[PDB]
């Protein structure tokens, strides 16, 4: 009732492709295929998350509770200082909604029409709570997506976007760049 | 436990479903309440952190993705074959009156509430997009797709795509899947 | 496959600052720092709930499944007959989104700009499913917010609000206060 994280010792036994230091991962998260999951330094992953398939997270990243990263074979990668608020989903693959294909894991591949492509969250990206990131997009450096937003296309750097699907509403301030440098120097 | 969280077939048998078919993959991390009123057909996968509570009937060739709640209550939620539900969806067969005419929820005796109930049926080939909510007494017509983050309070016409809160019809669903279903069952 | 609630024996082992009678808490919920968590009578908290930090719940309240109450230091408080539909998040603190500050628990405080403020849900508040309430917000007595709502500012009493962010759409009926009084009167005589 203080925390649910793995000890450093249990972390080493998971079998991650790579795992940094100061990594706090909830025992109530699910991790599938850990040998294609890579995690940098100073990363917290909270209860009821799902990481499945190829996922790469850098350093100084919080993946908050309920967040699903479905990396599949193509991968999701997050750069340093990116953070995801609770209940986000990032899909690297999704079925065709149009009616031109059967759907999902109970059906053989030949009848489906999966949209897939690597998803990247660049440095300083923040994803607002209850958001969905669809496949084959890059969320630009310093981009903020508001809560309950839906993204289907790559997003231009250093803007804040809101809505379903998102629209640009204003520039993201770049003082965090200054602070990153100040912070890193301080160490 | 880093490959999958599903029950073995011998484990499923011990849950005590009204009926459960073959090639059924149900996460040990999902919750299942009143399994004696739940039935599940063949080739079904239900993922981590789902909840199925009360009367839920699922056919064959269906994925209920992670975090989905199917609150069937006493009236029931029914999905037909080839229906699927994306992550984080909720389907309610019963909900409390929000007007201010009634008290609300499970801590309150029934005489003070005014629960709206009605079966929710998803017909063949329905797909429900992620983070959606379906409310009681709604028939989601054959082949309907509902987009992500959509809210459905009324029945939806067959073979159309709907989006928004609450949903609006935006374009017809293609029906190539009907051929595909036939070609796939014919392969078997 | 009947229910996931802690027995009364298990509950007493949790360590709440205060917990009342007829408290039904899912063992599949997460409770962090129960020492600052107070719960009244006739409360139900479902599977995959998270309660973390300073949370005070009154009586006749259902916290439905997936709901997360991040009370932090400043606290989240719910008055009696308040209820929260599934998959809501209530934040008593959040990071600055603007780009003026670094973010999240991996960064020291001096580089962040956290907004914080007590969040209060008054009597008879209902929060629709899949909603978010932000910090420093008082949800007025009898307020309903609809499904998928986002609330960043305090809400005036006895109205229904919907949308992201919410707008006031209609009055909420007050018959519920007459029912509260009827209900409580029957418990007494
Ligand atoms: S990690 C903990 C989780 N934190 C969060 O999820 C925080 C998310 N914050 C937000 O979604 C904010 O609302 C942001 C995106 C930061 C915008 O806040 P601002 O204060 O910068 O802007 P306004 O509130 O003035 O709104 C600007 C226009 O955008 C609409 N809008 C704001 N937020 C959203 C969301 N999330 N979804 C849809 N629309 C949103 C406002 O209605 C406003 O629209 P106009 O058309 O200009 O009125
Ligand atoms: S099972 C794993 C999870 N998969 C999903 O949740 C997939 C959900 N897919 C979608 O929500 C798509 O956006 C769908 C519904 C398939 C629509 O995509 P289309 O490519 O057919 O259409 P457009 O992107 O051109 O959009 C048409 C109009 O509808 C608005 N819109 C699209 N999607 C939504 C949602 N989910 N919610 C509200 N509105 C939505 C677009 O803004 C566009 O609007 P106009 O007003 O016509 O410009
Ligand atoms: S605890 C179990 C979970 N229960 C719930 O989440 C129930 C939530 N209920 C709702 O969200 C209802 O839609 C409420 C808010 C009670 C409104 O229902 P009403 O029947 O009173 O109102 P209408 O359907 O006539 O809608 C009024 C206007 O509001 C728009 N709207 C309704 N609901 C929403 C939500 N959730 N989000 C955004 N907008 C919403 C309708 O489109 C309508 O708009 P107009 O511009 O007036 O047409
Ligand atoms: C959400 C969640 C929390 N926890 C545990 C570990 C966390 O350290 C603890 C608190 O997490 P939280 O997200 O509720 O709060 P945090 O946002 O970490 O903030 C906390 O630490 C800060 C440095 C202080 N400034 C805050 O006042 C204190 O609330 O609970 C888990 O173990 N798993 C979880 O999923
Ligand atoms: C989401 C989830 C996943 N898992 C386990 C079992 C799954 O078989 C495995 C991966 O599931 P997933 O949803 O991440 O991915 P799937 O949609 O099953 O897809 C995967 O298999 C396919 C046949 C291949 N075509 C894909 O490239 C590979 O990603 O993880 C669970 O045990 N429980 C879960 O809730
Ligand atoms: C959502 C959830 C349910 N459960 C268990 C406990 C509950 O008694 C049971 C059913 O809960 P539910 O939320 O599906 O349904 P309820 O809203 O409790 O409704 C039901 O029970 C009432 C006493 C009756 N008055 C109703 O007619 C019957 O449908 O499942 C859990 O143990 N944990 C959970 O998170
Ligand atoms: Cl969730």
């Amino acid at each position: 009732h203080m925390n649910s994280f793995y000890s450093q010792e249990e972390l080493k036994k998971i079998g991650f492709l790579s795992v940094g230091k100061n990594v706090l991962i909830s025992k109530k998260a699910s991790i599938y295929n850990p040998g294609v999951i890579s995690i940098g330094n100073n990363v917290r992953i909270d209860d009821f998350c799902i990481l499945s398939g190829k996922v790469t997270i850098g350093s100084y990243s919080h993946i908050a509770a309920y967040t699903a990263l479905y990396g599949g074979e193509v991968g999701i990668e997050m750069y340093d200082f990116a953070n995801i608020c609770s209940r986000t989903i990032v899909y690297a693959a999704i079925d065709d909604f149009s009616g031109n294909a059967l759907m999902g894991p109970t059906i053989p591949n030949q009848y489906k029409n999966v949209k897939t492509g690597k998803v990247i969250l660049k440095k300083h990206v923040i994803i607002g709570a209850h958001s969905i990131i669809f496949p084959n997009v890059v969320i630009g450096e310093g981009v903020a997506v508001g809560a309950m937003s839906m993204v289907k296309e790559s997003l231009d750097d250093w803007y804040i976007y809101v809505g379903v699907p998102v629209r640009k509403i204003k520039a993201r301030k770049r003082k965090i760049v200054e602070l990153e440098n100040e912070f890193l120097k301080s160490m």
